[PDB]
């Protein structure tokens, strides 16, 4: 069984960048529904798989991608944020960011452009291409997880679903993006990067 | 040139079902951006078309569908709502609703299920199938317009993008749906129905 | 497991409408490949689910739908064809066709148009809509199965992948469709129909 | 307007690798159909845009992309092949291939794998990523053009629609791909490469 992970900090720790109300709703309401529905969907799939029912397996695909992706995406997101984050990364990561994007500022612009640009609900990702051996920016629609649909290893994800910023920033997505850079836990994205730095 | 249509009522007229803040942001901010970007996108397309630049035409497709759909969808939506709406439709429409869905209650359930069920951003629609000659329920992702992507004539649309209900109903989409039935302008959906009742 | 079903007639039984070469290749090579890969994908999916690896489950989705759908679709297709086929259906199926499509001829035109109209690889389908109690024509891309992705119950399917007709009819898909009507197994289509009008 | 380009060699010039029958059908029938329908779709799109009919513009999108892409793709494809082709590229293109893919052999494997791997109809592409300054392999479904849907600049394209190889290689796509390497026009691919490294 999958579980709702605990937040590494209090709901009001990312203030004033992302307010406590969004953090509470996002985690306790949105993420909780994903794991519950994921466990419900996985049990159904186990029933379908055992019967060799291919129709049921295919019909169940959207719910699993949506809920399974929802769980995966949000789980990474909480670890990517920190009340002690912000600033710039250091060491190997910064080294690779300058190499692949030109500069840290250029990387920020690319990821922001990618995030602001998703039409509808989605995610902006900084990922690692294990085949090519470099960093890569990608945008994923709805809850489609990065690794599962793209093959890239997720390092940093930015949720651009409206529930992630509307209460505080309303329709101005760029304001939310400008603000989230102040709480990015570079300590965690450097770890994820090192984990696949092979 | 396309224009931002005026609302048929004051921003606070649909209260307490849909509050004035959502109505103001939704119309003055969201819809306004769609027409502006649509006009910008259409001019670009006219440049591409004149040059016979097929690459530019294809690259421009998402922006036109998103912004063009955005304009179309929201324009219909404002006419579908009214401070004097609610209740049940009468005459021909009600007659066709019972015929195609069993009862008005059954129709409500079907459209609600369709609307609550869109994964991500989208719309729930009551449309008319001119080929088959009956009413049909459909769900469209993001801003993909009903007629243009499906062929069905739009009668009643329900916006399930989070910006349409989050400030007031938060994550509980069903609450928003339960509430919107009280402001549905059946007078307008009966007109749209009669317009294609051929 | 899943196994390649034996054809209920020999490869040359549908001549001159569909030649023996196509039938042999379609069954022994194309369909066979789908079951082999379906078995492998299912085994991998079982592995992933036991370990709760949501990323692996999502990564396997395209393969499962394509190979599972390939098996499902072709398995129905073989039963939809017959050396004893052709003509028109009798009884209830025919009544339902007259009611839903105007006549059998109008139905022939519509299914033909939907098949000839698929861009790329795909299938043309006459399906049953359990929810509305009526017949419906739908087109599915590549190997996406009708029931698993649409909810409709498959009755008659027309494979419009180029491999189903190219050797004999080259690029002329309409010639292939005109010839397929002579081998449609209406006894089977009726059989499938009676099964869902329950 | 758009016109069917004359082949820069006769239909039997690529034998025994790609037979004359395929070349004749591919150019005179398949490609010709795309330009005819592209011209009609463009004319209809001009009508729609002049009238500001956003619904008609969106309804024409699938046709424009499929037929426009069909013209673009096949037009590049013909120039990518040559009776004088084969072997390996020289100079900068080869250097870029060694740098980005390890070697020419590894590059051959990757493009072959991406082509053989497309489910249904599509294309395998070696493209140029202007933003990152490197070579990249991509696969496009049906007739979706590389630049218009991906932003990458096309250098070499491999048509994996069954009509490009079925008559000669039947279902064995790997045989077709092994043979196509003998007629690749590296002078043209280099030409396209030099054009974007500007
Ligand atoms: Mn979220
Ligand atoms: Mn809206
Ligand atoms: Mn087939
Ligand atoms: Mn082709």
């Amino acid at each position: 069984k999958h579980s709702l992970p605990d937040l590494p900090y209090d709901y009001g720790a990312l203030e004033p960048h992302i307010n406590a109300q969004i953090m509470q709703l996002h985690h306790s309401k949105h993420h909780a529904a994903f794991v519950n529905n994921l466990n419900v969907t996985e049990e159904k799939y186990q029933e379908a798989l055992a019967k060799g029912d291919v129709t049921a397996q295919i019909a169940l695909q959207p719910a699993l991608k949506f809920n399974g992706g929802g769980h995966i995406n949000h789980s990474i997101f909480w670890t990517n944020l920190s009340p002690n984050g912000g600033g710039e990364p250091k060491g190997e990561l910064l080294e690779a960011i300058k190499r692949d994007f030109g500069s840290f500022d250029k990387f920020k612009e690319k990821l922001t452009a990618a995030s602001v640009g998703v039409q509808g609900s989605g995610w902006g990702w900084l990922g690692f291409n294990k085949e090519r051996g470099h960093l890569q920016i990608a945008a994923c629609p709805n809850q489609d997880p990065l690794q599962g649909t793209t093959g890239l290893i997720p390092l940093l994800g930015i949720d651009v679903w409206e529930h992630a910023y509307y209460l505080q920033y309303k329709n101005v997505r760029p304001d939310y993006l400008k603000a989230i850079w102040n709480v990015i836990n570079w300590e965690n994205v450097t770890e994820r990067y090192m984990a696949c730095k092979k």
